[PDB]
């Protein structure tokens, strides 16, 4: 129904999302992530935070390096958490689940997102409306530096090489605890948005709708108690606003850049 | 009459789920599991929670290898579980039990899983409505490095080989606890979820509904309470939020790759 | 009537239920347990509890090798009994006694785990509706590693000396308990499920109907508090859900492989 | 519908925007950033805040140079964090998203910035009325010397090859917090306006009223505190007001020269 590009994709696998990773464009866009097997040139990290340990160097890129550097860093003297990076936070309201990504910023299976059914005639929501209050908070991002010579492979003629599977390394990623407390119901909008927002900053509709929460990083003691009610998703968002290096974060968003101008990447997604 | 396709796959036997076992994905599909006997590389493991022992290197991937590096790295100094990866829970309605491995997420054997019979026309609710809270927390995760030189074997030749036996190791593995309240009942739906959440939050439908609890993981004094009553499911979830080395957690989902592009794996499970 | 498959066979003889042993798949599935009697390469097993000692070595595959092994590392330190590995709990309704085998997962002997008459036509319930509240808690397992060479065998060529007689080695045994307290009435089972529930969780139909209780493992001064009522076996459920060196368990489920190709076995039982 | 030329450009890439960064003026103003690769001479840079180490000498412009200056500049001795540089705040009115930009100042995806639509039709508020109060504090900023021989360029001969790229390096960058609370009513103008001043400077619009938060940088602690209520914003912004080493700021706006004459660039964004 509509395409939307963004620059900043979401973190969908971990294990592949690490600072220096050479990817497909077109796999990152189908959502696949095959690697560019080929030597790189040390690169040097960046951490947004303040501390004593901000640049790094790492000869070989993978994602225990990028993970132990982060450690260090943040276990490093003079480190404050006290301020972080962005807050986003919005109740919007959906009326199908594949325009639920536009929340995330990027494609995601909103299938495993959400313990739920998507494929055929179900991208609509079983209920009457659809709606769902998102928050976003990012403390740090690691960010690398443009190759010296231009060129981020280590023999600088793989370029060549690389035709037509286009290269794409991750130059950023973002740190950050994200959450979602989608909610469906039978009664109008005007007083669903109404008795969300009265619960987030505070009946019938909050008790007969149809739940579903997603938190990504934050306290864990925090996190369980927004079964409690709704009460606890708003302390899970009240508490743990200062990250510490007993709770860094989890990687949510990650930046890439094209390899070969070294200029920003925008992945592209379609929304039906 | 549905197929649905996740990277996330669930841990189905422990006793072969480890980091770096090879396997066959039309097995893994078929939900068993044949192992590609092959000589590996040394391989890289990081671990999701901050610790000073993080990065550790495996010769010959193996579950006791996995499992003593866990325990040492869990016992290392420095070591903070008060953050999670993640948190979903969500209330949903089913109808069928085939359907039920949508909550899970891959292809699970819910006959075994609960004690019922699903083969041929068993298969829909013996009640009228059927209702199901489910919670899963993941703690951390273990992942592995793609290979240096491209190939994960040792000979690097095998591949050629692996030909018709498409080769598949795991690359990370999810520890967690998960948990599920299925309920059945012959009230109407709008009823039995306000009961539920209400029990969840804080009587005769709840009283007379047929009860089928699934705890994975989590401590085990709180997990022996859920038989008291609806608090106990409650407890269990938050209570035991922080993860310790006492209480790692069990392994509940699983990433895989190609062994040959070394891109991830999307499991492919039907419904009926 | 129908036939099952199951990968976790319940252990049906304590004595031949270890750690590498290989048996035929035909006489399990027929309950029967005939051995392959066979050298065996050394193995190497692995503790879920979190101990000092976790990875182990068998050079020759007993039941008194694992007890001893079991023993040892449970006994030293830095062992945690405070997390168990799952917690199964359903009330179910059965019509018959060979159907009861769906509880426990496999073949079973109801005829001896209960004092009753199966054979012929006595495979019916007695009274008008039959109940049973079953649990089942898996505090630990032992797993075994995946042979280095593919093989088991300590000559590598028994494989083909074993032909007809289809090798299977079991390769992980659960450690935990079990209770069912399964119920006979001649009242509505409308009615029997709610005194149940109301019993468990907190009067004539328990009062005049006929009890069945067995249970498996266990701290033995719980389980004999079963007969003074029902909340003798509320007790024995909530009190031992931790489990400690002085209780460890019983063996109630192993994992099996097929010893050619090392995939997993599932085992078929049918119900009539 | 309209074009706007702005001096302050807007912050979208922080991993490319870095003093002394060469970049393409088209791209920028496409909102993509292409790197200029080639060798630059060492660079002088001074600090608006007050300190002992003010000027600072780069010999190769990077992110993660400045930011090292950055952190030493503001742990230097005789640091003053008690005077700001400005401090912007204005209640205005938006009938669209495209528009949104110009409370920014340059061209932002505001797509991203708000989980919105606005391809297609879409561009047009939900609601009836959409208002937005929105501040923006600069605490400090890094600026940059003009070359002493009138060419950024270490060859001092790259300006000849660089026809038709027309070079664009990065020479100030500002640093502080920026915040929105953008809403969407029904309700008209005149009451929606009255109701968030009332709330900003102390009842049913507020509470039926769509809400879209967004911050960047600032104390997270109070940045959380938003979601509680209006007095979270205010208290966001009444807090933190001075501005210390434990919490820096966040590039928000950069200013850039034309490397050819030096002269100031002009980005020209077009709202429709
Ligand atoms: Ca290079
Ligand atoms: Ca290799
Ligand atoms: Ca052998
Ligand atoms: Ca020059």
């Amino acid at each position: 129904s509509s395409t939307l590009t963004s620059d900043q994709i979401v973190v969908t696998v971990p294990q592949k999302t690490f600072i220096g990773g050479v990817y497909n464009s077109t796999t990152l866009d189908n959502l696949d992530y095959t690697p560019i097997s080929y030597p790189l040139d040390p690169i040097t990290v960046s951490y947004s935070f303040p501390s004593d340990f901000i640049v790094d160097t790492i000869e070989r890129p993978s994602l225990s390096s990028m993970r132990a550097s982060v450690f260090k860093a943040m276990r490093a003297a003079n480190f404050s958490g006290e301020q972080s990076l962005a807050f986003d936070y919005n109740i919007k309201q959906f009326s199908y689940y594949s325009e639920l990504k536009i929340a995330f910023g990027s494609n995601v299976n909103i299938g495993k997102i959400f313990s739920i059914d998507i494929s055929g005639s179900n991208n609509k929501i079983k209920r009457t409306t659809g709606v769902f209050a998102k928050f976003t908070q990012k403390n740090f991002t690691i960010d690398m530096d443009l190759p010296a010579d231009g060129n981020i492979f280590k023999n600088n003629s793989d370029l060549a090489l690389t035709n037509g599977k286009n290269p794409v390394y991750i130059s950023s990623v973002t740190y950050g605890r994200l959450g979602i407390i989608s909610i469906e119901s039978n009664a109008s909008y005007n007083e669903v948005n109404f008795a969300l927002k009265a619960a987030l900053t505070a009946k019938k509709i909050l008790e007969e709708s149809d739940l579903s929460v997603y938190l990504v990083g934050g306290r864990g003691t925090d996190a369980v108690q927004v079964i409690k009610g709704f009460a606890g998703f708003s302390n899970f968002i009240v508490n743990g606003g200062q990250f510490t290096p007993e709770a860094p974060g989890v990687p949510i968003y990650f930046s890439a850049s094209h390899a070969s101008d070294n200029s920003v990447y925008y992945t592209t997604f379609t929304i039906d």
